[PDB]
């Protein structure tokens, strides 16, 4: 039976702000240059305004504070946890979106106007263009990081059939890593198995595995540790209207449509796709550059970040600009072609402030069981239900370790293992060295009496 | 003899018509919402989520 | 500044341990033009080719 | 498009048409009133004008 957060923690009458440093990020948006020598040896990383950035922060352990007064807090039984009740997320970049487009897209007419019988047949009509994405933006707070569904691959089932040649389709829940795609209105897919052409989308996609926030699923969970609070907002429509390039196998019924002759005689392709844009980027619906006063959550955690950690996921593509390089080889008088080289970058500021509240939990034998049935990690942290360790006398002693008495000694265990997030490629921002008692001395704490109503 | 083609909009988030809350505190006929034969019959249309 | 200023009362601002300073209540901006976008442009911009359809 | 060389001729003079923008406006005045645009002026005649 689970029960709400406002029970058996208490909120006290001490606040604590915290705020990181202006976060640097450069890249290329288009792919990861490796070396030429070896492959995990990275020269600019791949990041754009299409990456799932997540960050997480570390908060600094409660319980290894020492303060004057000692009589709010007990140690013979209660302990601390933090809460979250005012959150920033700064930008500091001008507006604009960028574009993309691989130069190899499978277009094979444009069909809105006017297309003309007979077609065009060739093994090759693959053509360079480019196109505007879905613009979104949209924002989540956690204490778990966000979970994200797929489509993708799997086996149909054993040979029984032999009715046709399609392959199958089933959605996965994964976690969502730092680094991954945003959709862009073309399904939340994995192109990477999917596809085998690899030329009807744009190159930034057809090796990326684009996810999708689930926000029924999150919703839907018993202890709610995973949706804090979050907003959202997007747009598109359409720009033109194009056709894929090969044997359609899936091929039309014959009663739907009277057969031509003579220059009718063939088929056309019956595959349409259209290619999105976003329309205008006002400064007026912008999401961000404004407080959060978090006041009582959708799930049952209301605040309270266990592990003394958060998640938070933010995308944007309103400050996707492409900065494009230009730089020559000889000093001409007169222009040339090949005296220039060009390269493209793409640039990426961030910023987080955070309010903080810190509670104690009177912790009587009962409740620990609520605890200890949420996940046993916490409760070991604190240090607070243990085991004695048996097994007194030992006698491994020599005097001489390098000897001809030899038991061949081996040491170092592995017993360092404790994290099983370490599998993910998050962007840690380090918190722990970065409080202050004194609200009244920065930007947000004077937002913060005048939203108190002290 | 003509016809002419139609072409949709922009679509948003912002005036959209669904996960929002509705409480029927009074309805437009006679019957408020007492379902006899132990069944509904609940009909939506969407086309804003049909990518292909 | 105001400190040159020589007031007729002298009965609410002592010169010997005070000063005076000013500040911002009121603020505007005035524009007195018809509205219009202007339109600027390269003779020599680095156009390839064509990459819309 | 302006994949070029250079374009001779005398007079490239078109027919052409186009709107202007909206604009509502209303003022109630006691003396009639004014306006202002720009014009030409004084040139003051000196300092090596190379330019008209």
């Amino acid at each position: 039976k689970v029960v709400s957060t406002d029970e058996y923690v208490s909120r006290t009458s001490i606040y604590y702000y915290a705020g990181s440093s202006r976060l640097l990020a450069v890249g290329n948006p288009y792919f990861s240059i490796k070396s030429p020598n070896n492959n995990k040896k990275v020269l600019v990383p791949k990041v754009s305004g299409l990456q799932y950035r997540v960050f997480r922060v570390r908060l600094p352990d409660p319980n290894k504070f020492g303060f004057p007064d000692t009589s709010f807090y007990n140690p013979d039984t209660q302990r601390l946890v933090w809460a979250c009740v005012g959150l920033e997320i700064g930008r500091g970049q001008p507006l604009g979106v960028g574009v993309s487009g691989h130069p190899y897209l499978n277009k094979f007419d444009d069909t809105e106007t006017s297309n003309r019988y007979p077609a065009q047949p060739g093994s090759d009509n693959r053509e360079c263009l480019s196109m505007d994405y879905k613009q979104t933006q949209l924002c989540l707070i956690g204490c778990k990081p966000p979970t994200g569904e797929h489509w993708g691959k799997g086996v149909a089932c054993n040979n029984n059939a032999a009715a046709t040649d399609c392959p199958p389709l089933e959605l996965f829940n994964s976690i969502i890593e730092d680094g991954d795609m945003v959709d862009t209105g073309f399904g939340c897919m994995d192109f990477g198995t999917l596809q085998a052409n690899k030329s009807d989308v744009p190159i930034d996609i057809c090796n990326s595995t684009c996810k999708y926030p689930d926000y029924l699923k999150m919703a839907s969970e018993p202890y709610g540790d995973s949706l804090f609070f979050f907003l959202r907002r997007e747009q598109m429509f359409v720009r033109h209207f194009f056709n894929r390039a090969g044997k359609l196998g899936e091929a039309v019924p014959d009663d739907l449509y009277i057969k031509g002759s003579g220059n009718t005689a063939v088929i056309q392709s019956s595959a349409f796709f259209p290619t999105p844009s976003g329309s205008i980027v006002t400064s007026e619906s912008q999401l961000f550059n404004k407080p959060y006063w978090l006041q009582r959550a959708q799930g049952h955690n209301n605040g309270i970040c266990w592990g003394n950690q958060l998640f938070v996921t933010v995308v944007d593509t309103t400050r996707s600009t492409n900065m494009t390089l230009c730089t020559e080889v000889t000093k001409e008088g007169t222009y040339k072609n090949d005296n220039f080289k060009e390269y493209v970058r793409h640039v990426e500021e961030y910023d987080l402030q955070f309010v903080f509240q810190l509670c104690k939990i009177t912790l009587t034998a009962e409740i620990m069981t609520y605890i200890h049935t949420m996940d046993s990690n916490i409760l070991e942290d604190w240090q607070f239900g243990l085991t004695p360790p048996p097994s007194a006398s030992l006698q491994d002693t020599y005097r001489f370790v390098t000897s001809q008495a030899i038991t061949c000694q081996k040491t170092a265990p592995p017993k360092e293992k404790e994290d099983p997030l370490n599998k993910y490629t998050f962007w840690e921002v380090n918190l722990k060295e970065k409080f202050s008692a004194d609200l009244d001395q920065f930007p947000l704490g004077r937002k913060f009496l005048l939203q108190s109503g002290l």
